[PDB]
């Protein structure tokens, strides 16, 4: 395990504290054994998500101070539009308040556009792996979300360079089955969050886009972690060994038609989202027509002007290779600490989190009883670290049948905010989970007390089994 | 006209600039003669809206600096929930990114809830006046938006205390014609933005609420400008002559079942919304379930934690009587400057804006040629001040008819951001408008060029008559 | 009077409060009838000083955020050094924590440098008027502080373009009387604070410098309000009618060898000072050697790095003609209000304050009973406005025999912080003071309870003389 | 060597970068081989000082935003006055722009007050050790600055609990030789910076104070690093084993009559200083009379209001035991990395810095050829880290003679700002210096090329010899 020093020093700190065991126990049962329902005051180190918890730089706070709060035509909107042209070569932007705001703007528009000629009678979206809000927006619009990640992602301890890849064979199988007239869009998620933050190769992106263009299928790049994906391409694709990160990104986005981005991840924000379209002006116009009632006027999209200003600056800092090297290396450092102690993880670690394989850690719990959630709850009670489940709990049920969706992966996700915790916090996380080696065998699954019908895991309340 | 001293001093400034006449003429042509498409760099004083353009206090910025950016369970969420319980006596909150996000959370939930009871077969919403985004959500969900503002609102020059009131007789008539089963909700807009930011009396709110409870009709207070409404109730209802603003607010919210609020208005924010529900926990659960995919997790609703921090402080400052006296008095000052010179305005002035009655100012232009917009563009080229139309352009077209909705009013809205401009800025605005006295008789309408089917006035491009 | 509109808008506000008459009564009594000892919570509008109370721009706060806090070699030190070179064409800078820090750095260095030839045996400084701290550092170093402003400044009500000018005849007469070898330095105070903020013409500065170079005398420019002086030169000198402010400043500093500066005035700051030296490297070295033990290392001089950063931006904004026109026009507006009601003031008003001639306002109180303080207290008890005395109380005792220094002017200074108050605040001050006209004749003087030996007007406690 | 985790997380970052070797060479040549003259742009990790470079907390920045900028009577002045009453039990405060401003306010007052009785005809100040500016202000007012730190501070590698203590025998011996009438003040420096940030025990402070009240001698507590001293008292004195930091602080200040403080240290600021006085109103009145011409009005003292508000918050945060345990533990960690690799240091490490004994690292470099500055220069060229010298380059020239290289200690001070650098930055520093064991044999001394007659270290020039 190699500690990689920070390419920055600390400018402002925020106090954290360890609540007592009795605090955690009470807090956990008040939360219905769902850490999502814990107040942050009951949490020590928060690894629930890497979304919106990032530490910004002094340059980003300075851009916020001068942000233009105008309702129409803010200076920062044109800065953002120029930045998107520079980074992605895309000519149209619509800001959004966050990632799922951007999907709410763009996915219904693509559905209605697909349906112009009486097509898309049984519409589907295809992705390497739709994430929760992305899949929810697909199914909310009467569509069907189809995930075709390479099965190399299901073998956690076996190394592979691109565990986020599409399965090209499955892609052509699904185009054959559903027909090109039913494929509303192909969504390229970079990195692929559900597979463990794993990168997608340039040739995979290129091949998917080529196949999509042969059949006239629109391609949207889900871009929340595009910079981490770009680093992995440079690190592992020998054709880009000597390319800058911005060069890698520029090429990535030749293989999509639009992007939806949660700017709360790689652009180092606490809020903010973005739709960008390469050249299709009709889609842009219709998406502006939906942005207005749903998010806000087209030049702020539900963002304060200061947040668009932070986004312009963050979109630069997120691409800096020295920062990416440290950030991705801190995640690798945590994973190696765990792997060197026998804890099974998705190998190699992704860009933003360590995914602990709980199928192997607590095999006496079936997936329908949420084995990873039992490990998470145990970790919290022994240390105050809050982590999140990426398995059967999160996958939800099938909108057609109503039964549990088959989860090929039961992960506890140790999600790392950008520039927030040190390697010594990592050591704390590792040692607390490593110290649980004995308790794992005697952990009990969990049963629903209250299940919402869409995105259940966010607000569900659970009870142990026996 | 009377000038009221600020109950505060200036702590931070932002430069503004007057663009040369040539720049304003180029900019407007580029903007398709729709000032919504003008960049703020081409606007001197911006009166397009009082939403999100407010100046915050130093306590609000200090609150943002210590805002808890936790994804789930931010301590600012809990402070917000205590503040709603203090101000409104409501027990449930869901933050939203702004007002139209709050509406998207609550309104489809109220429709769907009524439909599951076998009701809302031909669903309508009834309001004193739905504002544009509010009515757009009503229509998007398949319902009709009915406005029943008191007829005194159309009598522009004639003073009345409560021009935002419901017409009780039309309330009963519509309940009779559509049936209580089809009324999805009554929306009490306070102040009534579309009537000229004019107040709704306490006795009107109370009688409306009593009528609704008789029929089992849910009542929603659209609370964007609730503090401005509360001040007017104190200024004009002798029953509250010696009450605090908070006591007036506490009584107002006895007469709704929930509220949707744009926190970008009276809470003095640049971004932010809120849903609060008095005590119906079922609606709260359903709205929480719709929040998660649309806005964000239920303890931040698409806001950064700093923005929830600003909101808690802003709701306290928004209610301070000496501030409101200054704020509403600045609006009155602007209105009095114009009324002195013979410009017909909605009288008395509302809380947030002067409404210049363009039916009486420029009678030669037909209602279907948007007379108020002709005045707006003329004001912009003359002074670099940007205003907004509240007439036929805004009303758009009638659903199911594709026809211009009947516009009882043609208004140019001089919208005043909170704590941003001085009374000397007000004199500039007034002087520029007065100077066009002789050119009012020689103005013409405009023709559509690109008309959006919903909320057309935002991105529509226009062209002069000749 | 004429109100000039702000060339900016408000971005952040700070609440102020009017304390009751009963509070003012108790507060002034506890403060030893000396408003310097009032807590700010007892003041509504604070006209005590324009020093360090200014409102900064968003750009200045953005600069503070990215300030370099390094102990040696802060990035902002080199920006400040380039700024001084651009504005003044001076090659050396030493930052200081404020104006009197700069004086404590430079004046002792100028004295010992003058002594190095066996000279300065009876040392004096000559100025148009030494400000209080300036004169105190002169006297504390064993030297005499000579003031020789134009007698036009004693003709309060009579207009003159240049009431801050040196009396040239007195300059030459003091040189002949004292000998050039005794004049440690000539201090050109621009604007002349003690005369009423009144400007020094460019030809007056040029002639003073030429006389000083004729005699080998070092010339320091006390530059706290150099930007207000530069404006007045462009307004009133036909040679500079079409120059830029920066061009005027560039020429002003041709007529000095160094400057001391409180950046708490015209650079729009809350803290900060500066020494800059044109090209005498020996003085620079000796001043650097004094800086280290008194102020701090020579690249921050007792300033945080953010404050140096704010100083670089402020030095630019303070020279903007549009801001200067408004700022100086705001002071003129308050003066004309008082001048129109028959209140005698120093006319024309200067850059930063209105000086009310209390010698004429309350002719019944002798100067040793400090008549201006009588007015000040009355204005405070009536309105919560706090002003300051610029008369015999401020002038103090002579260093020999403790005799009261004969004051030629007994002023009440209404000092206006930059970009902080509106013209409606100005209206409040004027109406308060205008409303006291029936009570001026029935006012008494004051006598000492505790007199500090140096700068008594700051901590002295007074008792009314009845 | 034990890494202690942060009791906080990062809210805001500032970017740094390692200048290429050529830039470091160019920078050092242009800086005249004096790192005090390097632009920070040429510096990676700055160890020049722990003064004014600290990272503030979000509560401190929020305090700054609501700061009351009023010239007289700022709300934050009254908050600061109530804070000093709470922490120290002292009744009077005067804010100051930084520590040496506080010294300029109070020390000349103390001499004048002692003179007005007919005493202090041959005036001296006595300290466990006067810091540099402190001693400079003493000597600028015609007095002699006497240092009488325990002799255990001179045995660099031998552990002692309290290497900052007063030598009590020398204290009594100096009171006997100079006379109580000539001792203007006793200055207790906590922690004792010039000894290596080494703590003073409570019983030592108490005994110094007792001897001084017998002889009528005023006692000033130089409090730049009083929190670190309180932590060490709690760590090493069993009587305070179960006391809180604030109780230890409350007890320390029973043994002084006044304090001067650089708030740029333990109160976690970038600027700021403070004078506080226990109960002597006359000394307070005289100090105010000096504050007004030197610093500013008595309710802001040359500080912006935002900085007084920060100081009120930082005074609270600087006493937090979990923070102090982390902060002092990180310095200990750096020292242990070096000590475990054979690098001689002042042991145990102080509260704010590791001090490296360079005479043992560069033997064939004598004192007048700047042995500690040679290591520092080599270290910067090799790593871009800037450290400071506490040896014969700082010591300067004998009066009317030559190099006062009577360097009792030839130290390189690796000074650690609070809450700024991680333990992985600590590793970089240690690995860089440890990596210099090979090139130590180059033994390249340093020779002047330009020199000032006074304050040479702050701005001199030299060349390798
Ligand atoms: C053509 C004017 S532009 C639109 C912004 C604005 N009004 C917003 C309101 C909203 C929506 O809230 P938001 O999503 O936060 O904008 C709900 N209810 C009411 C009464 C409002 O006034 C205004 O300027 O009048
Ligand atoms: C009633 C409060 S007097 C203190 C502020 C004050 N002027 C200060 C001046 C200084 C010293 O500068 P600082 O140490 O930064 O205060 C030097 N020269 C000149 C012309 C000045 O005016 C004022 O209010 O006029
Ligand atoms: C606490 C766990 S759920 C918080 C969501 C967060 N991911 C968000 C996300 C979005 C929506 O972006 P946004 O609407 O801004 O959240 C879209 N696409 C992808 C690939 C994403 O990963 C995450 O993985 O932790
Ligand atoms: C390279 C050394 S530069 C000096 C700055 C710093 N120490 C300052 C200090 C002061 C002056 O305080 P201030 O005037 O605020 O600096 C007073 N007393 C003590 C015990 C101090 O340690 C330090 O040790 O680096
Ligand atoms: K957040
Ligand atoms: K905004
Ligand atoms: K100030
Ligand atoms: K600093």
């Amino acid at each position: 395990a190699k500690r990689i020093v920070e390419p920055f020093r600390i400018k402002m700190v925020e106090k954290i504290r360890v609540p007592s065991r009795e605090e955690r126990e009470a807090a956990l049962k008040e939360a219905g054994y769902n850490p999502f329902l814990l107040p942050s005051s009951a949490v020590y180190i928060d690894l629930l998500t890497d979304s919106g918890t990032n530490a910004m730089s002094d340059h980003q706070w300075a851009a916020m101070i001068t942000g233009d709060e105008a309702y129409a035509g803010s200076r920062n909107y044109y800065d953002l539009k120029d930045k998107a042209k520079e980074l992605f070569n895309y000519d149209y932007i619509i800001p959004a308040h966050q990632g799922r705001g951007a999907e709410n703007i763009l996915f219904p528009v693509l559905l209605k556009y697909k349906q112009k000629e009486g097509k898309a009678k049984n519409p589907v979206f295809i992705s390497n792996f739709h994430f929760d809000t992305t899949a929810a927006h697909v199914e909310l619009n009467g569509c069907k979300a189809i995930n075709i990640v390479t099965e190399k992602a299901f073998d956690s301890e076996t190394y592979d360079d691109w565990k986020g890849d599409f399965d090209i064979k499955k892609l052509k199988e699904n185009i054959a089955q559903h027909g090109a007239d039913n494929i509303v869009a192909i969504v390229s998620t970079v990195t692929c969050n559900s597979a463990g933050g794993q990168p997608v190769s340039m040739s995979n992106l290129k091949e998917v886009y080529e196949i999509a263009k042969q059949h006239g299928i629109f391609v949207v790049m889900d871009s929340a972690r595009f910079c981490e994906n770009a680093y992995f391409i440079k690190a592992r694709d020998p054709k880009y060994k000597n390319a800058t990160i911005k060069e890698v990104i520029f090429d990535m986005y030749k293989y999509a038609d639009a992007l939806t981005m949660s700017a709360k991840k790689d652009p180092l924000l606490n809020i903010g989202g973005l739709v960008a379209i390469r050249d299709n002006e009709e889609i842009f116009t219709l998406a502006r027509q939906r942005c207005v009632p749903m998010e806000g006027f087209v030049t702020y999209g539900g963002l304060a002007g200061r947040d668009m200003a932070a986004m312009v600056q963050g979109l630069e800092e997120g691409t800096e290779e020295e920062y990416l090297h440290y950030r991705i290396g801190q995640v690798k450092y945590l994973g190696d600490r765990l792997r060197e102690a026998g804890i099974p993880i998705q190998y190699p670690t992704g860009g933003h989190a360590v995914f602990v394989d709980c199928k192997k850690l607590v095999p006496q719990i079936p997936g329908d009883q949420f084995p990873a959630q039992a490990v998470i709850n145990a970790l919290y009670l022994e240390s105050g670290v809050r982590a999140v489940e990426i398995g059967s709990f999160l996958l939800g049920r099938d909108p057609a049948t109503g039964e549990q969706k088959h989860a090929d992966m039961e992960f506890m996700r140790l999600t790392i905010a950008r520039r927030v915790y040190t390697n010594d916090h990592m050591d704390y996380i590792a040692d607390a989970l490593i110290g649980l080696k004995e308790k794992f065998a005697t952990l009990k699954g969990l049963e629903f007390e209250y299940e919402p019908p869409v995105l259940r895991h966010f607000t569900a309340r659970l009870k142990p089994i026996e």
